[PDB]
RNA sequence: AGUUCGGCCAUCCUACGGCGGAAACUCCUUAACUCGUUCCGAAUUAGGAAGAGAAGCGCCGUCAGGCCCCGCCAGUACUGCGAUCGGAGACGUCGUGGGAACACGGGGUGCCGAACU
RNA sequence: CCACGCGCCGCGGCGAGCCCGAGGGAGCCCCCGCGGCGGAGCGAGCGCGAGACGCCCCGGGCCCGCCAUGCCCCUGCGGGCG
RNA sequence: GAGGCCCGCCGCGGUGCUGACGCGCAGAUCGCUCGUCGGAGCCGGGCAUGGGGGCGAAAGACUCAUCGAACCGCCUGGUAGCUGGUUGCCUCCGAAAUGUCUCCCAGGACAGCCGCCGCCCCGCAGUUGCGGCCCGUAGAGCGCUGGCCGGCGGGAGCGGGGGGCCUGCCCCUCGCCCGCCCCCCAAACUCCGAAGGGCCGCGCCGCCCCGCCGCUGGCCUGGGCGGGGCGGGCGAAUGCGGGCGGCGCGUGGGCCCCUCCUGGUAAGCAGGACGGGCGAGGCGGGACGAUCCGGACGCCGGGCCAGGGUGCGCCGCCGGGGCCCG
RNA sequence: ACAGCGUCGCGAGGGCCGCACCCGGCGCUGGCGCGACGUGAUUUCUGCCCAGUGCCACGACCGUCACCGUGAAGCGAUCCGCCGAAGCCCUGGUAAACGGCGGGAGUAACUAUGACUCUCUUAAGGUAGCCAAAUGCCUCGUCGGGCAAUUUCCGACGUGCAU
RNA sequence: GGGGCAAGAAGACCCUUUUGAGCUUGACUCCAGCCCGGGCCUGUGGGGCGGGGCGGCCGGCGCAGCGCACAGGGGAGGCCGCGCCCCUGAGACACCCUGACGGCCGCCGCCGCCCCGCUCACCCGGUCGCGCGGGGACCCGCCCGGGCGGGGAGUUCGGCUGGGGCGGCGCGCCUGCUACACCGGACCGCAGGCGUCCCACGGCGGGCUCAGCGAGGACGGAGACCUCCCGCGGAGCAGAAGGGCACAAGCCCGCCCGACCCGCGCCCCCCGUGCCGGCGCGGGCCGCGAAAGCGGGGCCUACCGAUCCUUCGCCGCCCCGGCCGCGGGCGCGGAGGUGGCAGAAAAGUUACCACAGGGAUAACUGGCUUGUGGCCGCCGAGCGCCCGCAGCGACGCGGCUUUUUGAUCCUUCGAUGUCGGCUCUUCCUACCGUCCGCGCGCACCGGCGCGGAAGCGUCGGAUUGUUCACCCGUUCAAGGGAUCGUGAGCU
């Protein structure tokens, strides 16, 4: 599918509708200091093998894509999660 | 009578053939602008007024089609509730209730409010 | 069956209270004897903090906290008021 | 005089008999018949190797009547949704085999039914009558969505032909195209349209005046919500007191008889549904049958009499009309 | 099991095993040795295939691939680089390693048969032999022999379910 | 020895159990073992070659100048053997002369690597320590880190299922049926779908009418194109199906993104719980249109997902003895997920096999059904020289039977021993011969068809476990029932 280069959307920090430019959301690098990551490492240490469930059978063709939108005037950030698409791209303005 | 706004939306529709316009409505006649057309002033937007019933329309008229109303179809088809009711059955009685439909024959064929002239 | 925990019911004492806790009293079932639990909640938390009715029940209305919103002002991201 | 040579005794093995025995002489014995018998032979004593270890000319064989992982004690009275059993009496009430889910489908949990405990005062119905809405099943029909068999027409279309034509559709015929008809049809067709079901109503009507509303309107408009007067009354039958909580238990394999079913060629077949029945309902009948026809139960004495019967077993019948190789 | 037959590793600062550890066995041995495996006396032979999977290569040194160590940056927790040992990868070898070893169509002057072509298709397409075998489904195959009579038997035949 | 489904024996057959064991691998998760690096153990040297600390050496034109004033310079004094602001440049070379040492000799516990020794640590061999060697700061050991590793461990190896498996996915969802006119009603019942696709295929306003018949017009026809007509949708609206829709929900055009934000309720499923989808709202903030109005996507009914963990936004809160930076936590609502779809992390095998149970269930007997297998009767298209019927007999039609086989699981798993034979006994008639009639397309002979008839006979053998099958013979040779008669009768 396609998303528009900018969509005029409500921006909460301004409190009014204003144009928002668009990118695509991605997972951030996971820190080794996340509470759960720290716990998983501790559990793994020591003999006994895998201490937590490992999801193995993936059944989903593709992930719903979240479009990050930034309002230029208010620096607002907003995200619209489109339905699952095997390929989506941001149109050039 | 006719207009403008309406309510039920064919008894108000369809196709045809008559009749009528005083007023109304339409037709009509023109782009100087406003406006308007994948092209086209056809439609549309303006600005009118010489006409005109040819249409539209208002009325009739069709052993017209439809749409509608009543019979009849018919206690018929089905079916509710019982039955040591018959029948090898599947089917039909009997008792006690509820009762269609298509056809077919007759008859129809808009009415209502508000403002206005 | 017993122990312990829980839910609820019935009873008995006392009532914004209530309670043989361990213990200690030449004391024996007697006497004295804390926490705890309840009486305030709500919000992740910073924190803030219930009265308005009422035989009872039940809804309604309000109040408190949390999430907003808009006004006003001191000891101000503080207070109050809707 | 040689040989992992041959026959053959003891020995050492154990082939057959499928012999005897088979509660045995015996937890492997006995009889004949056997294989071998100088050899990789047999036998006794000492010793070594120990349990996921040993040992094995391998058969998962053997390791003290145990071996595809010994034996003894212990953890341990391990765990089981799985089997079996679970101890006096009388009385009162009395189910479910269903729904959603769950690594569930031999089980549970929540809900339903049900028991006890109650508490509280409003009215109540698996009913009929009357009023107003709903429905698309049977029937019926083929308008619509498709199936369907043949007649009667009328022609622009030679589609082919048969063909008089210089030739040609210039010559006719059926198809084709419509038209009138007609034969049978539907689960996934509806012009219409039942029976039968569902839902809601059947007491408080008016009149009049304000009150209130950051709600609604051009308004003095509303819409709601209150208070006071002033008129009228209880306005379908029948039966009948309702309402609500608390706390648990079993149950969550069901099966039949009707009736409509799906499906399979069809069943004491496999799935659905209204009701009833058995489950968990004694008793009488149907010869016999958990469910059929009656009747649904304290202990009894009379009487009545259902369903089914009335030659005799075996309680109880005669009369009349018709029929007759049950 | 066996003699025979091959293959494999290893020259003791070693191999293969035991083994909580200390230490052991082979070995009081030394390649005519010791361990590991196949096949199973002769007689006669052992075809083709290294694609794949194993195994082997100071056979390389690419790409990958760690700890450290060392660069930067930071207030420091730290965070990014870089280096990169084996190993994998990569390149060869190896089937008495495990294993594998194809189809259509047209044809001779008896008819038929198919030496002969043609066309796909493989790492290679099954060679010498052998066959209804203890291996052949069809199948109680066909044809001989043996019987009065043969789902057995034997000699043949053999695109042979599946040698 | 016919029965007491005579007793064995909580069936090892077939299932089921969130019951196991032995084995396997390329299951899941791992561990010894070994290989491989870096440290430590662990000394004493020689270097190469960079680095590296010292460590000399020299620098130096806009020069406007007194003159390569490097800059930084500066005074008018001294000691070249000379000056001098303001020279111009900012400050001219007087007694004057110059940073980072800018380039650039030698010395040192400097680091990095590639070597090369030595002996003394650490090992190893000989010997009666009888007149000795070898290796060497490397291996070894150890600590870390990477490999390899069924050689072992531990464990798992879904479900429904007319037994199980296999396949199928009524495992999550949607349309039309089935479904038997509210609703709710099942089937490894009946046709199809869904996991997407589209910032346009969206929102909104405007204009329009769509398929198609007709009948006409250069090339023009089968087909291309344009017109007046009539057109209830016979078009279209993404995709299944069914509903829905005409100055529209179609089609075209112009604008825009409501395919917003903040908080709530209702309906579907339903235990009246989620979840998906919808819907109705209260506030803001936008869009489109003259406006009323409409819009939280694509007409409706399908098109997706809890805890924990991760990530990202947005405002705040907390680190508990304070304070400041960093970082962690949290509230908040989005993503990343569980398709077995209310959501374990997971391969086979077992004839060496155990359990606990179950006919809640397969096998083998039964019994029910009867497609199948036979056996009858109805009709006559026809055949038989002629001629429906002496014998036949199509296409159809109706029955029987248990002798087969399917279906179904009603009974049996703390067990009813299982095929065929041998042996022996009874029974049936749906009769092959013998007996009695009767008809022939019966001269005789022999055949054939009926009705009655179950007394007697239906044998010997070759292959095969055979029942069967087949063949050879003969006094020429029917078919079947008895828990598929007949294992403390046997084999």
């Amino acid at each position: 599918v396609t998303y528009p280069a900018e969509r005029r959307t409500f921006c909460k920090r301004e409190g009014k509708h204003t144009v928002h430019k668009a990118s695509l959301y991605k997972k951030g690098k996971d820190s080794l200091l996340a509470q759960g990551k720290r716990r998983y490492d501790r559990k793994q240490r020591g003999f006994g093998g895998q201490t937590k469930p490992i999801f193995r059978r993936k059944a989903k063709t593709t992930k719903k894509q979240v479009i990050r939108l930034t309002c230029s005037s208010c620096k607002c950030q907003t995200f619209q999660v489109l339905k699952r698409c095997h390929r989506l791209e941001i149109s050039r303005l």
